[PDB]
Parts: structure tokens; C-alpha cells; sequence
């Protein structure tokens, strides 16, 4: 479909280059290339600016970087309909993410809802909403401006 | 009063040496130290010690370590009854921090509320809750352990 450049990428993002080459180079994202030269070689496609999109949010919470990509990970192969462009923004699930103390499993994905999740506070748990149609509308919006 | 080794202080903490070196490079923490030599030169106070439970309780919620950082200088300048062991426990209150895409303040901490804490949740906010009775409590259960 439409493939975009890194420079493009990063103001459609709000993700550093820096960032990025980071991301590329620990294999959080993984765009397309070809061969180095003077040329543009390194093209991300509209699913990889969702992937930067939820890393950037994701990063926003304050979580670190190791358990952000746990985190991207986890969506991709466990939420691809995140990723899929299926459902409509309108019935995408909210979500919510709980880091535990476990190294093997060190975070947990859930379904958020309010009961649950007030029930975790009170236990004393750490509790990161994640709103799937807000990361699907901002990416929009961003690409939509990114027009004009 | 009493001093401990970075050794005693790694493991009645259950903070690895690294870290513990880590964070005095980084200015963390600030043990009390001398000359260098074959003999021990590092020597942790019990308010130390509640710093190094803290900085590891919140490393363990999944925050980042610049964050964990700004929250221990926040809790250590804005609460410092949390430190002062004045509050019996039963006393001490507990807190939450709400991390922000503010560089400037990056970081709120307030009260724990439920109903302010939902709240938060409910608008996307990621909650981190902080029972400074359990933080004073967990170092004190592993300090009388750690005699015997
Ligand atoms: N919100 C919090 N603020 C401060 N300390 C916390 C908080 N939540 C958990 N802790 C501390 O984290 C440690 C582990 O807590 P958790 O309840 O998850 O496991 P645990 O009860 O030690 O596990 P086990 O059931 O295996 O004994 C405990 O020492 C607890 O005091
Ligand atoms: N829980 C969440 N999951 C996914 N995206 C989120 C979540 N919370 C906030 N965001 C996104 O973070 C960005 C900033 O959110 P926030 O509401 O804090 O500020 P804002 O409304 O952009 O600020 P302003 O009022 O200055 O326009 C928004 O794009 C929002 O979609």
C-alpha cells in the first residue's frame, strides 16, 4: 500500500529518528529496506506507523523501554485485529496493561474494565490503560494532517 | 545509628550490587563513604535502606528508571515523613503516581483515593499506586529477618 520514508515517519509519529534507528536496530519495528546508498532505502508501511504509534504511547506511560516492547510484542501477536484495519475504531476493545514481577511473564494484558481495574488499584497493582481507538484515531488524524 | 555494607544492603533490599552501583554513580543514592582501600568504604543508613526499598518497589511497577529517580527526589523532598520514621505505619498514608507527558513535571504524586484513582483510569490515565505503609513495613520485616 502507501509506504512511507523515516523522516516521514517520525513527524507522523511524533517518534525521534534517534528513536527509530534505535527500534530498528533492537528489532522492535522492522520496515522494509534494500541495499545502503545516497538514495532513499528504508520505507515503513501504514501498520509499522500503528507499531510506532502504540510504542510511542506506550512509552508515554512511563513504562520502560524493555516492557514497552513486551507490550508491542504481546499486541501483535495476541490483538493483531489492533493491527488489521478490521474493525472499525467504533468497536475496537479497550485494554489495559498490569506489570507483574514475574521475568517470565512480566506483564499482563487484559480487557480493561472498571470494576477489574479498581479492584487491581486497590490491591495495591499499577494499572495502564490503552485505548485501541484512540491509537487508531490519532494515526489517523496525524495522516489525514499529514496531507496538508 | 546502625550502618550496613553494600553487601548487607544488597540483600536485605533485594537490590543486586549493580544497581546499587548504579545508582550511586547516578547520584540515587548517596551512602556514606571514605578513603579507598582493601577495607569496607560504603556504609548504607536505615534511611538509605528505605530509599533502596523504594527505588525497587518502584523499578518493580515498570516505571522507568528517570521516573523512579524523579519520584524518589519527590517523595524524599515533598513526603518526608515517608523517611523520617516518625509515622507509625498504621499512620503513614498512601500514594499514587500518575506519570505525565510533561518534561518539566513529568511526574504527580497524591493521595491514594479510589474514587479519584478510577477516575484517572477511566480517562486514560495509567495509576501507580504506592502503599508507603508495606514500603516501611517490607524493610522492617527483612531487617528483623536479616539478623536471623
Ligand atoms: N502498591 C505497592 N506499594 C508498595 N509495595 C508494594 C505494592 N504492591 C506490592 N508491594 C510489595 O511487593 C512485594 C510483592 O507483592 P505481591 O503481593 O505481588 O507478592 P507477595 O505477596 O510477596 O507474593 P507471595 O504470595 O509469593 O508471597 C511485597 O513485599 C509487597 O509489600
Ligand atoms: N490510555 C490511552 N491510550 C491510548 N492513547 C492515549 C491514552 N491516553 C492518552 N492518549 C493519547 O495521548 C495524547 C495526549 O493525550 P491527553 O488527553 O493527555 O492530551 P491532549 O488531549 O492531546 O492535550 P491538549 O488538551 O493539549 O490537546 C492524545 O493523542 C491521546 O489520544
Amino acid at each position: 500500500g502507501k509506504f512511507y520514508t523515516s523522516t516521514e515517519a517520525s513527524e507522523i509519529t511524533h517518534c525521534s529518528r534517534r528513536q527509530l534507528q534505535y527500534w530498528r536496530e533492537k528489532g522492535v519495528i522492522v520496515p522494509t529496506v534494500n541495499s545502503s546508498g545516497k538514495g532513499r532505502n528504508v520505507y515503513y508501511s501504514k501498520a509499522d506507523l500503528l507499531a510506532l504509534t502504540v510504542m510511542e504511547q506506550l512509552l508515554s506511560t512511563g513504562l520502560n523501554f524493555d516492557l514497552c516492547y513486551a507490550a508491542l510484542q504481546t499486541l501483535r501477536k495476541q490483538e493483531p485485529w489492533l493491527f488489521d484495519e478490521s474493525v472499525p475504531e467504533e468497536k475496537m476493545k479497550r485494554l489495559m496493561l498490569l506489570p507483574t514481577r514475574s521475568p517470565e511473564q512480566p506483564l499482563q494484558l487484559a480487557e480493561f474494565d472498571k470494576q477489574a481495574a479498581l479492584e487491581a488499584l486497590c490491591h495495591g497493582q499499577t494499572v495502564i490503560p490503552f485505548w485501541s481507538d484512540r491509537i487508531h484515531q490519532q494515526l489517523r488524524e496525524n495522516l489525514k494532517s499529514f496531507s496538508s
